[PDB]
């Protein structure tokens, strides 16, 4: 590879708002890469050092039938939903793990064609509603560019109804590095899933038309090597060779209620570490 080494050193937490309210809510996102292979990898250890009030699990690869015993050794987050693909096998698949139960919890985005692998989870509290979202990976050789295209409209179309009542909160792995500072290699995969022009055009325009704003790029317009997610081979993760594909997006009411938006870079247990927001709502 042309790479080597690149630093990242996350900043430290910022827990006050812009106008000095500390933060009242902290959401924690991590797709974990197999629910089972994750715990075995020590990554509810480090839910409980973070000891967010809501988390959000992505690809758990299990049944809302077959959950592993030691997630009810989870203390503060006794409220605990699950959305898998309606086969019922173990692929996809995401969680949401709440210290306070939501108003109403739904699956899916009202799109029969998109809801039926177990890809989002709506969460409904008093003063926003939080989506957690797996989307489809555009696929080796991009054989499922085509439906991701029809994905993209459909969730953003689905996300500008939310929004339209009460202020949003996307977060999750959304399979794509909106921009070339979101990857540490955009020249060599401007061909590949997650940096088509395709994706990137998807990016934005979920941006613009529910609207949404990217928390972390928000506050730090200019960082680079910031990522979330390494591939296993060619010892990436090491080496800092990374794309950005976990997100939260917020409405821009929710702006001035953003305290940080971190980038959990040392945690292990996944090809994706976790990313944390602090609101002060």
């Amino acid at each position: 590879a042309s790479e080597g080494p690149a630093l990242y050193e996350d900043p430290p937490d910022q827990k006050t708002s812009p106008s000095g309210k500390p933060a009242t809510l902290k959401i924690c996102s991590w797709n974990v890469d197999g629910l089972r292979a994750w715990i075995k990898k020590k990554g509810l250890d480090w839910v409980k050092e973070e000891a967010p009030d809501i988390l959000c699990l992505q690809e758990t690869k299990c049944s809302e039938n077959k959950l592993p015993a030691e997630l009810q050794e989870l203390p503060g987050l006794s409220h605990q939903y699950w959305s898998a693909p309606s086969d019922k096998e173990g692929y996809s698949g995401v969680g949401l793990l709440s210290r306070q139960a939501p108003l109403k919890v739904s699956y899916g985005i009202g799109d029969e064609e998109h809801d039926q692998e177990g890809r989002v989870i709506v969460a409904e509290f008093d003063s926003f509603v939080l989506v957690t979202a797996y989307v489809p990976n555009a696929g080796r050789g991009l054989v499922r560019l085509e439906y991701r295209q029809r994905w993209d409209e459909a969730f953003r179309k689905f996300l500008k109804g939310l929004a339209s009542r009460k202020p949003l909160v996307l977060c999750g792995d959304l399979n794509v590095a909106h921009e070339e500072i979101d990857l540490r290699n955009p020249k060599g995969n401007k061909k590949n899933a997650g940096f088509t022009p395709q994706e990137r055009q998807g990016f934005g325009e979920l941006l613009q038309a529910v609207p949404l704003a990217d928390s972390f790029r928000h506050l730090y317009p200019n960082t680079p090597y910031a990522y979330t997610f390494w591939t296993y081979m060619m010892n990436a993760r090491s080496k800092n060779v990374g794309w950005r594909l976990d997100y939260f997006l917020l409405s821009h009411s929710l702006l001035p209620a953003l305290c940080d938006s971190k980038i959990r870079s040392k945690a292990l247990g996944s090809d994706h570490c976790p990313i944390t927001l602090y609101l002060a709502l």
